[PDB]
């Protein structure tokens, strides 16, 4: 099963619904829905993540990005560097990736 | 069914390659289509012809319609900037029929 | 079907312009080229314009020139509206009409 | 149509063929009604077939070889010159460009 | 007829367009294949699993793999450069179940 | 009556030039490629050419050039002289002079 | 036709594969009969199999990975050797010693 999180961006450029989400190229979710902000009309990106990665730190950050020869975009996701003295927090369902960098 | 819709109107210097069906579009989230392009009799100016999603009727009319290109298959596309707004400075949202009054050409 | 009235234009080479080619206004196709002749007297290419009588207030200042599009290209007229000036009174081209300045392939 | 007949000799007539179209201005005029090499020079002559109705073509004009649309298919451009002596049956082309 | 096999581990940072049954590659010349990718799970880290024919058995620890890509169609696979023996101090072989630890992601 | 002559050229490589490979002057055909061979003496490929026998003028100091159009073979007509007479190409003879692609 | 049998060692084959052509001049003579990676020295071998018509190539001649025109493909071009005023000419299973990747 799954698990959701949304993140924004300022430009979603050619993402689109089922478009992959990866870590190190390992597809780990999935683009569930791209919906505009009703509030600050800012796209905002639902995922679905794989419940088995669990341990993706808050701090870790978001990528549009482009695969082989068709143009076909993706998310990068970056695991964060957390600190075990000073303890970052883990994502868990319904959380938000703050840290973005759109097309 | 088809979505809900209202319409806005825009004026360019020149409309390049935008055509009926091209997408509006903001922050690459597609709300609306070119439902019609005329030129206007008495300014002989293009016409676009909007139709945009109803769930998307909170566009401030400080809002601004670029014309750009998209990937490998060269579609053009309008690219609607959200405007700032402010009651108070009478920033009013735009309605079925209204016109976006800023246009950037391409 | 749109009624529509003729003008000509004179260039010293269409190119790939043909019948049934566009006429646009700041790319809003507004006419067609009805035709391709050349000129006995002079054997430039004469070319016979249909446009909307709707858009019947082009100032005879207006230019042509003939262009491409991007993907296959094939050629159009691309009319630019000529400038008016209030104190000169608008000169309007009417049908039968030559449009004076234009820009060949 | 009625035509009549044109020589003009080339370097090289490059991707010209027979059929190929005489134009003047974009406007076909003629065709390519054959290609032989001059016996004593073994330069290419061209021989073009005009339509009659186009016969005031001056002798200064000139031929240009050009090439049309996206399949490089090849055509000869008559480029009208300024006026002098008419161009009439069996005349030759003085100015080409290949 | 097909060649017996043995297995060899590596981790990347990024594996790219790389997937199952991925050529591992030496001078041009495939062998072996990507028998699976999985994501570490401490370390969420792409790990690939190879099989390499086991008559390639000689393979020095130095050795390094790369990510890289075949003509046309962006297919992408796994350049196995042979590593530097040393004479002077004998370089250990790797064998059935061993890691390389020198690889290049993309 | 014979519709062609032969003549034959040798190159470094002949590249993209098979049978059937058209033979120009000035862009306009005046023969084909009839045969490819190594020569086995030397292992150097050596093309046989068919030239139309209307063109039997050609100087023996013209060159053959390979070039694209598919390739094909330019004949380039050699300089004659007037105070030396220079030789005519006939049936079986070479084009010494040849410039590979 | 009937072939005889060449070999050659290259560092990179580079985009080389089985029926790939060997040609001398732009003349095809032979066929690449298979590519293997040698056990003992990890560098890919090249079996060739050469028409028996061409059988006095210098042992001094070379091999060269080189592309043929619009889509890449790859293929040998032997270069044929010198020989001195006494080279040893090349006969079934000999190897060519001088070869040059891309």
């Amino acid at each position: 099963p799954t698990y959701t999180l949304y993140a924004t961006f300022d430009n979603i450029g050619g993402l689109k619904a089922r478009s992959p989400v990866s870590i190190g190229g390992v597809v780990v979710g999935r683009v569930a829905d791209i919906t505009l902000d009703p509030k600050t009309y800012l796209p905002r990106v639902t995922l679905e993540i794989e419940q088995r990665y669990n341990h993706i730190p808050d701090t870790s950050s978001l990528s549009i990005r482009t695969s082989g020869l068709l143009g076909e975009q993706y998310l990068a996701l970056n695991v964060g560097f957390e600190d075990p003295e000073l303890g970052t927090a883990i994502l868990k369902d319904g959380d938000t990736i703050q840290d973005t960098k759109s097309a």
